[PDB]
């Protein structure tokens, strides 16, 4: 093919910074090869950074965009994960990626956006909440929407890392029972 790659900003967190992987499997690196079966030669800026919140991710914005040689043709953004992990205000969280998609649109830079869910456990106010940003913000702001990110891999626990492990309630009782008597016997009479 002729002519230089196009470049494609991906400006995320450890989804895109390819936390836990090796060199080449990130989803930046990977989706890379991938375009090239759809006519595309593509240079993706891996812009990802493990555990930003939104609100990292609009402290940086400029930065990254100044520090690039040749301007983005298109930007993925993929944010608020951190936020939910936290449990931090959903509508800080609009507010945060409504400051990326503004600086974007102000640059002429195409959005992709990758829209992010909450697990039930933080509750069906919240969940519904933050589900909603997404949608919300693509139409705001004129972005593309994948509505759902992680959808192919939401019921394939075998392509997810053992990484974080937090007990339910529950299985924090599970822990007790088995180790209250190492605890007891521990503790002097």
């Amino acid at each position: 093919s002729m002519g230089e790659s196009r470049v494609i900003l991906a400006f995320g967190d450890s989804l895109f910074a390819g936390y836990g992987l090796d060199k080449g499997e990130s989803y930046p690196a990977k989706l890379e090869t991938a375009l090239r079966s759809h006519g595309i030669n593509a240079r993706i800026i891996n812009a990802g950074v493990s555990g930003d919140t939104t609100a990292a991710g609009l402290q940086r914005i400029k930065f990254v965009l100044d520090s690039q040689p040749d301007k983005p043709e298109l930007a993925i953004v993929e944010l608020g994960g951190n936020d939910l992990l936290r449990g931090l205000s959903p509508a800080e969280a609009r507010q945060n990626l409504s400051g990326i998609l503004e600086e974007l649109q102000r640059r002429k830079i195409p959005i992709l956006l990758m829209g992010m869910r909450a697990p039930p456990n933080l509750g069906a106010k919240y969940q519904r909440e933050f589900d909603g940003i997404y949608p919300y913000l693509a139409e705001k702001y004129d972005a593309k929407l994948v509505p759902f990110f992680l959808e192919a891999v939401a019921d394939r626990p075998d392509l997810i890392q053992k990484a974080h492990v937090h007990p339910t309630a529950r299985g924090v009782e599970e822990l007790v029972s088995a180790t209250s008597n190492a605890v007891a016997k521990a503790l002097p009479a």
